[PDB]
């Protein structure tokens, strides 16, 4: 009859063993106060999710066990099943598995049977799928493990676990959504319920097609659906969004926290296991296509999952998932990844180089709304968090109430003007960093940059004009360009001195402001600014900045924000001549930011080339453009993204938020020397043109 | 009886179809020329080894069969069998394949049936391995190809080649690498010859691994043995360096260049058939195992691979492989990597900042052993290379043949002194470039150190002190980093506008300078010239680039080098008190070169974390070191390593050579925020300390 | 590029082989002056899906193909790929089949192999799944139509057909929600379009879970979905109501009547191909979790279903589905039930 079970997000670090075993040990201990007789934990949360290369080191595997065994000799695991995770080599092969215990027992080690092999996953790298369906093997324990539990061998494979009063299976992260999941079978075979730990990292406003997902398996299976997710940065470039759920029969009954400054958040929920039986009798209480298949084996638990607290015990009540906006989304994801990156670089803040335009504007956002973050929680009793800021600010009886004052603390704004710059966008800077609080920075480079080009005129004889006063389209941009990576000599020169020249130990990461679309295009100076330490905007699309920034406004009442929306988009380092105005940077790249995006997802997303894509858009834009002019724009594209594409290589790590980013360490791996004149697949598109240029 | 073969390695380019599609038919012209009846070419020639994510574009598989209808409509192509690799979709599964064509009709298309998934290689990224072994499927053609091919399918999967005289079987790269490789079955089911693409790159030391596994196969297997490989720069960090080969019953018979500049290189031997037949004739244990081998599909093709040619056409005689020294492949390796870099990046030249130390100077030795490479394949009547020169010189006219007037055109060496700067290493750098004939410019930083520095005293109402002068760690290290990150900024001018002063056209390639050993440890500060286009010897170990300077000397004939050698290791950026002789590199790591490749090595060559590490080392250096130390020395290299990994994430490519790279993109996978201070692991070495020290 | 396909409902009538051909004409010729190249019918609309016991009359089978050979020698059937449902005895086993037929030939017939037997249904009284996967047989063609079509045999099983431009895929009525269904592997196979004809009678409130499902299923595996199904009285208790629909990658792109007074509806619809294509890319355009599986018999049909009226034709946008109150549903149903009651009886009125 009623049972109560657990899940949980928690926020894991990669090979930080110590904290991952603290972690477990804190959810678990949270599930039985709550009265939990099951607690699932997310994938490979021991040893964090994100240990990339480190998986083929033995060490990781060892450190995995040495946690385990921590694990089963602790008081605190008593009358409560366990499902963790760890890497577990069977025979010289290596699984990501699900390690469930019981009373200092291990009672089946259960390996994944799908890998992630797309984007940002590559789990085939150090891992192989259970190919044995239906079938478990021996698994020989540790010594180290024997001696505590006492058993020679355990079942490792696909198996469930029937208990005095219920039947548990395993689905893991992405066999949820794989071509014949477990879930299936494990319904027919009369399972229950379905454990599935996650390791999914945010992804802009895809967070609905997880709970749609097994929301549609819980209604079309019946049963109790589990899911638990790692939540926060595990140390690279992914937020994981632990949207940890407990559904049943179609219905949600604990929704998770998707961005939140919690390091250990945990889901309860009590159900009558009698409305799935009755659920499904609902459906089909008859048989089924006749299908014969070999059946899942059984691993018998001599335990019972519900346990006499019927009596005060209350059923959980259905509720509705709400999800955040996608500006919500931008001004806490970003916002929690740049707390984590804080709080364990052990840096002593930020160093934003401030332009007074819109995206280092929205970086300023992020961090503000990071502050507001850790005041609603110190206010709501964190003491993880408390403990935190106290240790980066360095005073012990602090305690942040208002949000300008902790990022006064926290957050240095740096503007840099050259020549040329207005005193418009210096006032904005200055501005919007009065009314967010940060330290604000107000130079001039001009002396730096009158310096280096003294050095070249004093060794080549000859002095570099700007366009606008006779200079040469070369000469023009070097000069632009010398100014542009003077401000990052000096960004990261205060970033490191600073607060030295303060009176105060410690040093800033030094905050970068590339967006995704100009990223893709190469449309940056190589090492300017766009290269600084870490980049919580790199993944953001520019209208979603905008859109972003503007939601700022009422949010945090933060008007300065008003103006950098409504000026002019300009990149002030050359002199205007007269008669004429600054050029935009839309004008500049040759399409808008809106076309660019297109070009992006149809790039990435829809996986097009040059030719498939011409084809595309032709139809897309039939009425707006002509096939000899979608040709062009087409052309321009590939042309500009495949010279600027090196630019890429070296560009500053950022948080990831769309799945059409152009980052090449982990999300899009391509080449950097092309050929750039794409003859072949230009001379296909031409011809397609030519075709249809023979019609009236 | 006698049949003419031959292979080849083919500088192929990602997506360059046109020049891909010439390439190929080069070297079917030059195989027929010289009496071949079947053409092997390297894997996935049609549209380069490494287009990565661009085989998830349905273009590349589109553009792929464009190509392959091209070849099949070719003249050229009549009468010899052609086996040409792409990517095919079948039944909607994407696989690496081999396609066979004669004579206007498609014979089989062999999938790969093993991927390559480790170090840079991630073929699962995108393609499907075939799975069932010695069987075959329709593949139904492209309409595009039935019109010109007139057939409507054709084979797919393990099936062998059948004619007249012979049987022709395929092992596609890794398959022989795998432990039950193909050529086993193929051999006992009397396959003949076998025939492997391969796309495998440079690594140093390794060439001989790769000659001795052909060998040793047909030497256990009997048989012919075809390997070809691409040659050169396809568009990334990687160097393919064609080893292609000929090999019968454990003889080679064709050794094909490891490094050249030709674009199409073809062996062909001419072998007997009866030479296969009666060696293998002649093993009792294998014929009493192939008169019980199961059979393969074998697809019947209507043509004799020997023909009216055997009217004394010479048997091809045993040859012995001739390997490079490690220094040689060194002097050729990145050298043939950065004309191909050069050429395929219409760029004008190179400007490397040049120190007067070890490195820098290797750098500027690699681009001399270039140019004496061009002049080289230019006096062997190389027309692609004479015309890359011409165009990269904009002199149609041109002839190098002086190796010195070649290094001043395409090479700008920048000697960048700061206050500190000693008087010898500049007239190092400046003897060095007038050896190796490049234009040299030499400069003071100084002007421009003073005015960034004066832009922070402006604002912060302080002034930053070398700790010379009683400046604090961190003022004395800021200090230094600005002076680098100068040189970095000037470096990009000049690299911009150099050319410009001296009034020609272009721009030019930044060289990087950092080994390998630094880019582990993260010993270099980032953005500084550690910072460029592309680092020639980002791969390199400490050890092997003054192995490989003092192989210069002679070699090259450059006195120069002597003195850089026996010169001190210094980074003279700060003033030295009096009484005190600057700090070395070495001391300044904390750790000898020397120990520190062993680190390096024991890191990733054999996957050890530190609590493994410090195990293997306490052995190791048992004699010289305490158990206490050794604890000392894998904590410190372990700490510095992970609060400086994010130097990885933004660092410049470098040429792959080492297999202990540390390079983040694609070879070596790792977090970059780490949890410094390895609690766990750390408490588990000084566990194992307190346990030796009770202990004796 | 851009096809255009239509699926219908039709009020059939239990043995009613003559007005059962005339629907079905009817239907194939408003789908091609509507310009499909393909059109899709209900279960078993030949003899109409409500025979019972009759099924173990082998006149049905008799007469079934009788109407079978009236369709294939028919003018209007030119130039369209036509799938209808009849039984179809195959090695003395009877199955519940699409006989789908292009240009006076046989091209496939396709047996059930999930088998309804829940409520009122009980198909295994009369039909046997098929059971062997992924796998065709010789089908022996009655000396009728081999005169008639110049084949001596035709492929009988689990097979998908391929054209010069695509790739259809069959999904029987409760297939689409029995586990491991056709559409998953005919996805992963790349199956373009998978029609499902249907009989399922109306159940109050239950419509959108039909909806939802082929909804969900084209947004899970990408590609076009085919439904349709019997409207109207077939000859006892149950009223079918043909919620017949067109859907493609999670979009709904044409709405059947649930209730109507039309002896045939037929719904069509011009969708780009390649929109299906480039969907798929945006889910997984890799590999998955290695699977390995006996793949899909294919055959081979030479047709293009794609032929030059892009020049003109309309792409059809995405609907949303409209639903009926149950006051609606109570209002209509029963009525409509009524109406095919009195019709049919050939009685004078009620009391
Ligand atoms: N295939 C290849 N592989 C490796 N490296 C390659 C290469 N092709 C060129 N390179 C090299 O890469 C280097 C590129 O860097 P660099 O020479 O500095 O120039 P680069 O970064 O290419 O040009 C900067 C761009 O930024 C734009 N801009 C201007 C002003 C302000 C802003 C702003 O929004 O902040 C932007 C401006 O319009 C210009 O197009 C060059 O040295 C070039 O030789
Ligand atoms: N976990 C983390 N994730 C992301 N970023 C992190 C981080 N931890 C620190 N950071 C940040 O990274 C930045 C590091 O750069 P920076 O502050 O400039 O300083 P950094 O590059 O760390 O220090 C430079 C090193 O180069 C050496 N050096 C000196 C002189 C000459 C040479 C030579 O051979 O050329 C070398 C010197 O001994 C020193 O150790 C800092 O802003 C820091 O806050
Ligand atoms: N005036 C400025 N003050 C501070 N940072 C700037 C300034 N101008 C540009 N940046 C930085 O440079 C990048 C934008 O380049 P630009 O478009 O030329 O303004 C972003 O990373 C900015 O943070
Ligand atoms: N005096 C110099 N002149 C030119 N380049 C230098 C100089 N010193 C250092 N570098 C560059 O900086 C890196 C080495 O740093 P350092 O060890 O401090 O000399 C290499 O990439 C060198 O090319
Ligand atoms: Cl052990
Ligand atoms: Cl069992
Ligand atoms: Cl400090
Ligand atoms: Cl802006
Ligand atoms: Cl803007
Ligand atoms: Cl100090
Ligand atoms: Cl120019
Ligand atoms: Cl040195
Ligand atoms: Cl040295
Ligand atoms: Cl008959
Ligand atoms: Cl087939
Ligand atoms: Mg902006
Ligand atoms: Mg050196």
């Amino acid at each position: 009859r009623k049972v109560t079970v657990a899940t949980c997000a928690l926020n894991q670090w990669a090979l930080d063993f110590e904290g991952n075993l603290q972690r477990i040990l804190k959810s678990i201990e949270i599930a039985k106060n709550r009265g939990a007789r099951y607690r699932l934990g997310p994938e490979l949360e021991i040893c964090g999710y994100g240990c990339w290369d480190h998986y083929y080191e033995s060490d990781t595997l060892l450190h995995s066990f040495q946690v385990l065994a921590a694990l089963l000799e602790s008081p605190v695991t008593q009358d409560i099943i366990c499902d963790v995770g760890m890497p577990v080599m069977h025979r010289n092969v290596r699984y990501n598995c699900r390690v469930i215990f019981l009373n200092r027992k291990i009672l089946l080690i259960r390996p994944k049977m799908a890998l992630a092999n797309e984007g940002n996953y590559r789990e085939l790298r150090w891992f192989t799928p259970w190919s044995r369906s239906r079938h478990t093997e021996e698994y020989f324990l540790p010594r180290m493990i024997q001696d505590l539990t006492k058993q020679e061998t355990v079942p490792f494979g696909d198996a469930v676990l029937v208990t005095w009063d219920t039947c548990i299976g395993s689905e893991i992260c992405e066999e949820l959504w794989t071509p014949h999941s477990p879930h299936i079978d494990m319904g027919l075979d009369g399972v229950e319920i379905i454990t599935n730990a996650s390791g999914s990292h945010h992804v802009l406003r895809k967070a609905n097609t997880r709970v749609d997902l097994v929301t549609m398996v819980t209604s079309k299976n019946g049963g109790i659906y589990l899911l638990a997710n790692q939540k926060g940065c595990d140390g690279d470039r992914l937020y994981y969004d632990g949207c940890a759920m407990i559904a049943m029969n179609g219905s949600v009954f604990a929704q998770g926290s998707q961005f939140s400054l919690d390091d250990v958040e945990v889901l309860t929920a009590t159900l009558d296991l009698e409305d799935v039986r009755s659920y499904r009798a609902e459906i089909s209480s008859r048989n089924l296509a006749a299908s014969r298949a070999s059946p899942y084996p059984r691993v018998k638990v001599d335990f019972a999952l519900s346990c006499h607290e019927d009596l005060l015990a209350p059923i959980s009540e259905p509720i509705e998932w709400k999800y955040h906006s996608p500006e919500e989304e931008i001004s806490l994801g970003p916002a929690c990844w740049l707390w984590d990156f804080l709080r364990r670089s052990q840096q002593a803040g930020f160093l934003l180089p401030l332009s007074g335009g819109v995206d280092s504007a929205a970086t300023a956002c992020l961090i503000y709304s990071m502050c507001c973050q850790v005041c609603e929680a110190v206010r709501s009793g964190n003491e993880e968090v408390l403990a935190d800021v106290r240790t980066i600010v360095n005073q012990i009886s602090y305690t942040p109430q208002d949000p300008r004052d902790l990022c006064g603390r926290i957050l240095t704004t740096c503007y840099m003007a050259s020549k040329n710059s207005s005193q418009e966008t210096c006032t904005r800077a200055r501005e919007l960093a009065q009314q967010i609080g940060s330290h604000h920075i107000s130079l001039n480079i001009d002396p730096a940059v009158k310096a280096v080009m003294g050095i070249f005129s004093l060794v080549t004889g000859k002095s570099p004009l700007f366009a606008a006063h006779g200079g040469s389209s070369r000469e023009n941009l070097a000069l632009q360009n010398v100014q542009a990576r003077i401000r990052m000599v000096l960004a990261y020169l205060f970033a490191q001195l600073s607060l030295w020249s303060r009176g105060v130990h410690g040093g800033l990461l030094v905050l970068g402001s590339a967006n995704v679309d100009e990223s893709l295009l190469g449309y940056l100076t190589k090492y300017d600014c766009s290269s600084a330490d870490i980049n919580p905007i790199g993944g953001i699309s520019k209208t979603d900045l905008r859109a972003f920034v503007q939601f700022c406004i009422q949010r945090f009442q933060l008007p300065a924000l008003q103006s950098i929306l409504l000026a002019p988009a300009t990149a002030e380092l050359e002199p205007l001549a007269d008669g004429q105005v600054s050029q935009t940077d839309e004008e500049d790249m040759g399409m808008t930011y809106a076309e660019l995006s297109v070009y992006g997802k149809l790039r990435k997303v829809a996986k097009m080339g040059p030719y498939s894509m011409f084809c595309k858009l032709l139809g897309m834009w039939r009425h707006i453009c002509t096939p000899r002019q979608v040709a062009d724009k087409v052309k321009r594209f590939f042309s500009k993204y495949s010279m600027n594409r090196h630019k890429m290589t070296t560009l500053t790590p950022a948080y990831h938020a769309e799945n059409y980013s152009p980052e090449d360490n982990r999300f899009d791996l391509r080449p950097f020397l092309y050929n750039t004149s794409w003859p072949w697949q230009f001379r296909c598109i031409e011809n397609q043109v030519l075709q249809l240029e023979r019609a009236e």
